């Protein structure tokens, strides 16, 4: 029933999500000492239908090196209109930007009262401000009289030829084309930095940036003598940096009198994050060797500040390194990183179908893991300062939690005691496992052997012959399920489902050999994966195998619809949103056009044009050879201001099925992007998934 | 220079004012040692967009028994918008908010660090706006915490017009019905009734059982949560303004939850007022006022057992002065948490003279003793007490608002009290502020009550230099007083060069009751000779001009001004005025509270009053536009249109005559202003304007 | 108005007459209303006197205006009245008609007020025009027959 | 209609009319500046 | 210049266009007869 549903999806939807945590200052008493954690959470609220976010803070007793007692310290919080937010590196001031037409505002806070507010429209010095990741940022000076932050490039002045004045704008200028970033970077064409005087309330653009590149991620250099930024290549044409680290990028060094910019890396690669130490003597960040992938392995590289010497730390991991060490593959480090030895390196990465936490020796380049052993579970790193660790852990049958611990010295950090937080209600009737499968030889690769891969199974813990499976590829393609929580696959297991993760060859966590499987020859690989994966978890004498659907997103739509297309007598129902159909037809409207290159197996240039068998190839790997054999039902949920995808593939494949009378049911979201993550649009769509699976398969 | 008085404006107004507060749970730990936290909410003015913005505060108490040994801070200060109100669990686990985010109004249930419950008050069309008010507003927890209650407008029917079309049960041509407000700042606020709310079910039901001539406000759960404890006001023939006014009949009544007819635990002749239940469950304790003719007046603490159904006086009226230290009750609203531990004493506070202390009154024998007595001065004000933990606030002329806690001690040592800071605020060391006391001449000498004397605060700047320029300004009221509280614009005045004067002429509040019913009948000529007397004889202390001497007023302090600049001309070189009254006999038919003219001119207030040639006489004789047109002082006005209390058409009658005397006078007019003039962006420019004037005709 | 104003008169010396009135922004107070009106002469010259620039009150002025008020008659009256007003006047202000009611209702005598927050003293739109039509006619129906 | 007129030249060449006097304009103390 | 192009595209943009036409009732008088053309 409806009702039943929604009313599982209003329980379930209740769980807050944890977004960021800080320490604050040291206080010590007459001979304790404590110190207060302040926390972001956001949770969706239903009645509003919005994304509510508040703030609560907890207090912690240690004796230095261990911790003690931990606690609430009030109640939560609930906020609005923040966009960026940073305390100073002492604790005492506190900077905010708020939007409240609408206008922006940097505010400065001290104790009990707000100490300065500017307003940063009415200086007419910069565009809107930047609040994304990729380029957004707000730093304190060491001395703390200064702040530096990114801001849109302001314009001249436009005018029509037809007006008139009362008894230094361009005539006719007022419709060119700027170009933007790309998906969800709607009109952010090029940056620039500013730096704001707290004391005087002055605003100055720095000067020496390259008029070929876009600045960003930002800090200010040791002694306050310049700023240190990375620069991203915006020259012929400007690719889409989102879920992308394959764009060019280097690291600049530019001093705050005005001058000629100085490399501290190679201009032919890409880099990331870059990390200054707390004793303000040495930089980490990430490097990635290769442009031909959206994801891969990277490596931490170490820059010494005085004597202008570039080492590597971590290194490359082909296939695996020890047993619990397979590369580095998240984009962004922590904010902090560095131990307070200025010495160790700690952060979290994906392990398999695990996310785990390590610490790295700067010297030694020995890395060590901290959460080794257990069923499973993923871990991440909030923040870590003065060595205490603020992390978050949860698995699928938990919501995330909070918990803090102390970095024991080196040589023995695999003894670290967590103390909770804030604990989160368990699922008893959730059971999860993990299942790894080896392909036949028949299917296996030539270049690479021995290749396997892993599934993630949930099914009820109380067994009552017939239970209906739901099997979802996840997108990427260079992407992977972690044991982590997910609303959905547990809303799914509470009506009686069983759901199958399937992480086929390809995905992150296995080695740098699983991922450079895949290019070349996507589209008959993975397909067979995720078959021989289903067959072999039907072969237990457990499920029904007449009644298998499936769901799928971007990529997972792409080989579902190969799926269904190949197998069509396999699955009973099939839900895909935004899908790709036509590779040849999206090559010309798409902001990622070197996707479509590097997944055919042709690699991409600048000076591209067409040719016949390049068109061939790309038709051969499209699903929409297989459309005339379809005869499954099947659900689509397109977004109309889509940038990454357009609508129009699963238009063209919507009016296929139509045309040959097989039953479909498509949706169309006016004002949603490629996300689909409003509130209501995100509802309805779970709404309506969940009511088409029940109906064509069962209670 | 008008840049240097905005930069000096500017700096004064970011000092934050404290709100609220509130204690949380209690919590031990493993090793040994307890401690709390404190809620607190500031408020402040932001002149960039021109809006006060509303923070909160918390703060960490380390105590062993009955001593604070440690306090501090537990984070940073976060910003709210759109909070109406709020309400903690008398357990301290779950939270009840409501707030309004066209726009429609929610009520939130936090527990924890996620919400539980939210409910849209607006879709289930029960009732209408939620009260959010002090008098009538509240929200109450229900003692076994799953219900609450509230108060909420009344719905009414739907209508339509005669010629509207339906496409092929609301009445017909009653959509421009009259409907009765209450008067100032309470617009379109006719009828309040009692909801409440069922947390499990959400289900919502307005109770039965209130009488059909009164309005319920300030309701509370009875003991077994039984029933519904409220106070009602009468509101026929017609209502009567309640913003500064504790004469309107009131009485206290008990219902319950199914039905039927409502008790009477009070005498229906007098007003009585905030109603506070004991923490073990009792008694209840509450303000009765004797008399409906001031506006203000000394009150009495009443209390009632409830198993015994017994009424009996704990503290009574003060003539003159009981004792050394105390002058009576002259605070309309009692703190939320009053009530001590042992569930046997009172703690309040009330002005006395021109300072303000903390009162604790044991309940089983009538008793005052002072927390807070000596010293140069200051204002205390009590904000809760929880398990004998008090926190309060702290503030003089010279230093803005502090926050303090405390524990009351045991009976018989309440004078030994040790204060715990908070949170300090930077005094201001070039201010100095002194008291005066002022004793009438026999000539003008009250013929009922004699040997009654006033006094006054003086604010003069440290270094001094023979030529300081000085400011007087009376209070409004009549019946209030200066305390020697911090106030934003005698200060800012004071750091200009200028000397303040601040005059509590005979009829203010703090010193007994016989002061309160000697201005009755005679204004217009008792206080305005008080007032002279006063900054004549201060004139008298050297380094003093005689010859720049400027006039500050608003309302009551606006009649007093144009009496004295009617009355003595030369004596004064520039007045400022804001809203003031020019003619009583014509503002009797235009305001909300037509007893007031009545009560002062010395006539008694009845309904259905009849207007008589005699009285139209007296009032025209205490009216200070009779002394109009010998009048050569410069005057600056200021004026609102949306006021309820006294019209703008006085002031504008004022400036014809001004006008066409051709006499130097300007006029400043808010098209969207009440008689508060509280607006961020009319308050600074209206004080900006008050001090670019004085400046001009004085000097700098 | 004015005609109001002389039915405020007509029911208060002829109680039984007449049985059923209504009236639009009717003067009640000649001695209130001259401080807050936009024309003050027309006060001084319909009471008798001469309107001047530099015009002060006087007690034979005011008993003169009050004299003349159709207020004085207001405790005999006895007929169901319909009272129609508009905020926004500046010729005639509101508050004559609030005393008006106040002082019926104190006697406990029918009567129905409309108040129209937006209106001038023509009350010259077409939704308050209609309106204030039907319902004059609905009361006069009503109050005297078919 | 008191005040409100258009009239038309006798050449036909000029147009006159009644319109409100213009007031210089105005801003707060605290107004900030786009220096 | 801007400015010339621009008063000539606004002296030529002045020209009206025609979009309907249409006809009235028969008139006739005492013995002449008339009608009228309504254009839009």
């Amino acid at each position: 029933e409806p009702e039943e549903a929604a009313a599982l999806y209003r329980g379930l939807s209740r769980q807050p999500a944890l977004s960021a945590a800080c320490l604050g200052p040291e206080v010590t008493t007459q001979g304790g000492r404590y110190r207060t954690v302040h926390t972001e959470w956001t949770q969706r609220d239903l009645e509003r239908m919005e994304n509510i976010r508040f703030c609560r803070q907890y207090l912690v007793f240690h004796d230095g090196d261990s911790v003690v007692f931990a606690g609430p310290a009030g109640n939560s919080v609930e906020t609005r209109g923040e966009l960026l937010s940073r305390e100073s590196p002492s604790g005492t001031m506190k900077a905010v930007l708020r939007k409240a037409e609408e206008k922006q505002f940097l505010e400065v806070w001290e104790k009990n009262r707000k100490l300065k507010s500017f307003n940063l429209s009415a200086l007419e010095k910069h565009g809107p401000v930047y609040e994304d990741d990729c380029f957004g940022c707000l730093s304190w000076s060491h001395s703390e009289t200064h702040l530096l932050y990114v801001a849109d490039k302001k314009r001249p002045k436009a005018e029509s030829f037809f007006q008139t004045k009362a008894l230094q704008a361009i005539k006719g200028d007022q419709f060119l084309f700027y170009e933007d970033w790309g998906e969800n970077m709607v009109s952010k064409s090029t940056p620039v930095l500013c730096v704001l005087d707290i004391e005087s309330g002055n605003i100055s653009v720095l000067e020496g940036v390259p008029e070929s590149v876009s600045p960003g991620q930002a800090f200010w250099a040791p002694g306050d003598t310049g700023v240190v930024f990375v620069g991203w290549w915006h020259e012929p044409f400007r690719l889409g940096i989102r879920f992308c680290t394959n764009r060019r990028s280097a690291l600049y060094y530019v001093d705050l009198t005005g001058g000629k910019c100085e490399l501290l890396s190679d201009e032919s690669v890409a880099v990331t994050s870059p990390r200054l130490s707390p004793d303000q003597c040495r930089i980490v960040y990430l490097r990635f060797p290769s442009l031909v992938p959206h994801q891969q392995c990277g490596q931490l590289c170490l820059y010494d500040w005085y004597t202008r010497v570039t080492s590597v730390v971590v290194d490359i991991v082909p296939r695996q390194l020890g047993e619990d060490f397979s590369g580095i593959y998240c984009s962004l480090l922590p904010l902090g990183c560095w131990s307070a030895d200025s010495q160790r390196v700690v952060f979290d990465s994906p392990q398999r179908s695990r996310q785990d936490l390590f610490a790295v020796d700067t010297q030694m380049g020995s890395v060590t893991s901290l959460t080794a052993g257990g069923s499973g579970g993923s871990w991440k790193l909030l923040t870590i300062d003065r060595d205490l660790m603020v992390v978050q852990f949860s698995t699928p049958s938990v919501p995330p939690s909070l918990k803090v611990g102390f970095l024991p010295p080196a040589g023995k950090e695999q003894a670290v005691s967590w103390v909770s937080l804030e604990e989160a209600e368990p699922f008893p009737d959730i059971s999860w496992s993990i299942r790894v499968l080896q392909p036949p030889p028949q299917q296996e690769h030539v270049q690479y052997a021995g290749l396997d891969f892993e599934a993630i199974l949930l099914q009820p813990s109380n067994s009552p012959t017939q239970v209906p499976m739901v099997v979802m590829p996840h997108g990427g393609p260079h992407s992977s399920f972690v044991t982590a929580w997910m609303l959905f696959p547990a809303m799914l297991c509470k009506m009686g489902f069983a759901v199958l993760l399937v992480n086929y060859r390809g995905s992150t966590g296995f080695g740098q050999d699983s991922i450079l499987s895949l290019p070349g020859n996507v589209g008959h690989q993975d397909v067979k994966d995720v078959q021989f994966a289903v067959e072999q978890v039907l072969q237990e004498e457990h499920f029904d195998a007449g009644r298998v659907a499936l769901m799928g997103g971007s990529h997972g739509g792409f080989l579902s619809c190969h799926l269904i297309g190949q197998y069509p007598e396999t699955y009973s129902a099939c839900v895909v949103r935004n899908p790709v159909i036509n590779i040849a037809s999206m090559m010309g409207s798409t902001d990622i056009p070197d996707w479509c290159m590097v997944e055919a197996g042709f690699s991409y240039s600048s000076d591209c044009l067409p040719d016949l068998s390049v068109w061939a190839a790309m038709l051969d790997k499209s699903p929409i050879k297989y459309a005339p054999q379809v005869k499954t039902p099947l659900l689509l949920m397109l977004g109309q201001e889509d940038r990454r995808v357009p609508f129009k593939q699963g238009m063209e494949y919507y009016r296929v099925l139509k045309a040959r009378n097989v039953p479909v049911r498509l949706l169309l979201y006016p004002k949603s992007t490629h996300a689909l993550s409003e509130v209501e649009v995100e509802s309805d769509s779970f709404m309506n998934a969940v009511l088409w699976l029940c109906t064509h398969l069962g209670s």
